[PDB]
């Protein structure tokens, strides 16, 4: 940087801790990455300056030749990368996407079908609190409570019970593949459209590493950050015959103008996801993900589902008698940052909760792998092994310090 | 910009024709601005790497002890700058902004009154291919057939007659000053509550140049781009007693986790609004379109509403007997950007129209002043009295790149 240090001394400094915390802590927020240089410069552009409200080359303002090429990019690596018909790369965010999607084929108190929250469905698939359990009917499906995987007879008997107009599937803490051809079918059977949220999933589906559900689904949406490694913000996918609703409830339906310097972001990192380095990444991804679910199983943890297919593992803490909150706040004080999530049938309440969430993307990135793997589940044993022993903390602080470098 | 051009060579040279082209044109779209470089640093930081669901403090996520005070900086500036209470930097747009009152104070169906969308009302206060006009059943109040100022006995007798539960004020083509004392005045005769969208003129009132609506309204909603000459973003003022349920409408109710880099922008354009070149380049910008108005009315011109007591100024293009459609197409012709714009009462489709709007914070920010003001008005005069005459919009051409360098 070269004229924020000298314009704002206080945001500058506040800035540098944060890039310095970046690198000094484990990052295992399971949502959580590193965007490339080329991404963040990008956000930083003058494309900030340019009101491009519609669509490339159906715009409402002149003078958009330049940021219609930006988009189209980012429209054409999309479609590249999931093998989707249509994109919409123009969502503010994983929320504004979904919030369009349900505008787009449902009227308010219309019923929906989604996964239960405190089984890994997402805020905006019906919290109370969210505008989609406001607005809308919904209704949950859940897990076996043995072996955590999603029961597709329970999703079936809710959708044909409440007779949903839409499924939701997707999830922010589930690590099990998604069984999309299974969603299609109860959706099918039912008349009710199918919604895939791949928010988490969506770097490894871009990799074949998670099943597409692009063929299974009338809407995909998605974040451009998480697992695909881009800038903050969201996307839609769908096929051509939904293109121009689903473009329409973007705007003029719930958004105004795009940022035009996050989607030449969004281009960017598609760009990136395109390529056979960013394949092998997305591999080593998963590869730490089973590696460090077997070390902490290792340690005498036990994780939710008994392991993991994809990028997220979530702890059971029951038989450490911790809850998810005490466990979160501990790992805090030696330098791994991970959060306090609720498990399938969880006693505590999600603000307490008996879990905590662990993802590798954002370690991945940084060149973690197996080894890696292997001594982060020994310091987090060592540290819910040893809560009151401050020696064992600062053992683990030099541990983490020791990875970090 | 170092490491785009070599990862990306196609969505860089994209930026850079659009770099080229902001320096080139002359850009008058009323809701343009350059932001500084240190905006831009801000916008393109590592803080896109950060989860920061919730309020600095009240956050869902570890780790955000240095996001938090850039938060605060931003929150606690645009308090100082605008004397509110209370400040919610997180809404992704000036869409979200409103979207987020609404969802607020607001049940499905109840009654809005906003000001008529022909007569300079936004998309969001009513459109019905809009969220807002979906959503709520919105009644709208409408300006002078003659003097094109708002009619508030109007405004009154709409509040009056249907009862709305709020009453918005505030516009995208309105080029006087609006009395948010009248607005409040009948909104209390009729109890509802007051939400001001102070979108366009936000930098005209931290200057004290327009009327500040935070003493009158319930909800102040902006933009943190146009007038304030901030990064793209939303932003919503309100007094302490509104402050819990409005934090709570942006998140969980609307949003997930924040932009926390462009939160930062937004912190560093609120700096630069504190201080006291601001202030004078505000003066510049209103000074500018006064002598705009004026110089465009000296070559035959009339603008609605006479004039301007704001950065922005419509002309009714009427008496040349032509279409807004038109005259923003050879505009773009000879290289000065408008955009088409309704007058009050136009006999044209708003995809026709009888007017271009055009403001002045854009030319301001590039250093324009007075003797600039007046070359535009006479080129815009050459080019308007002269459509089919390519001598006469090469001439415009030539004397545009005088004026770009």
């Amino acid at each position: 940087m070269k004229y924020l240090p000298q314009q704002d001394p206080q945001v500058f400094a506040a800035i540098e801790q944060e890039r310095k915390r970046q690198h000094a802590k484990i990052e295992l927020i399971a949502s959580e990455n590193f965007v490339s240089r080329a991404v963040m410069e990008a956000q930083g552009s003058v494309l900030t300056n340019k009101y491009a409200q519609g669509y490339p080359g159906r715009r409402y303002y002149g003078g958009c030749e330049y940021v219609d090429i930006v988009e189209e990019l980012a429209r054409e690596r999309a479609k590249q990368l999931f093998g989707a018909e249509h994109a919409n790369v123009q969502p503010h965010s994983g929320a504004q996407a979904n919030m369009a999607v349900y505008f787009t084929v449902l009227e308010h108190g219309d019923t929906v079908l989604g996964m239960n929250l405190s089984h890994g469905g997402h805020l905006t698939h019906g919290s109370p609190v969210n505008f989609s359990g406001v607005q809308y009917n919904f209704v949950a499906y859940g897990v076996d409570p043995e072996t955590h995987v999603i029961d597709y007879d329970d999703v079936r008997e809710k959708a044909r019970l409440h007779r949903p107009k839409l499924i939701v599937a997707a999830a922010s803490a589930y690590p099990r593949i998604i069984d999309f051809a299974k969603f299609r079918e109860i959706a099918d059977e039912v008349g009710a459209y199918l919604m895939v949220d791949m928010a988490h999933i969506a770097g490894l589906v871009a990799a074949g590493l998670h099943p597409n559900p692009v063929p299974y689904a009338h809407f995909v949406t998605t974040t451009t950050h998480k697992t695909l490694r881009g800038p903050r913000g969201g996307m839609i996918l769908c096929q051509e015959q939904f293109a121009k609703q689903i473009d329409k409830a973007i705007f003029p339906g719930i958004q105004g103008g795009p940022l035009m310097h996050v989607i030449a972001a969004k281009a960017v990192a598609f760009g990136e996801a395109l390529q056979d380095d960013f394949k092998a990444y997305a591999k080593r991804v998963v590869d730490n993900a089973k590696r460090l679910a077997s070390a902490l199983q290792n340690e005498g943890f036990t994780l939710v589902s008994g392991g993991t297919d994809n990028h997220l593992l979530l702890v059971d803490l029951r038989p450490q008698q911790l809850t998810g909150k005490t466990a979160e706040k501990v790992l805090d004080e030696v330098g791994i940052t991970v959060n306090k999530n609720t498990i399938p049938y969880d006693p505590e309440s999600p603000f307490v909760t008996s879990g905590i969430r662990i993802g590798t993307a954002a370690v991945t990135t940084r060149g973690f792998g197996l080894e890696e793997m292997d001594e982060i589940a020994a310091i987090i044993g060592l540290v819910l092994k040893n809560v009151g022993s401050e020696q064992a903390l600062e053992e683990a602080r030099q541990r983490v310090a020791a990875l970090t470098d």
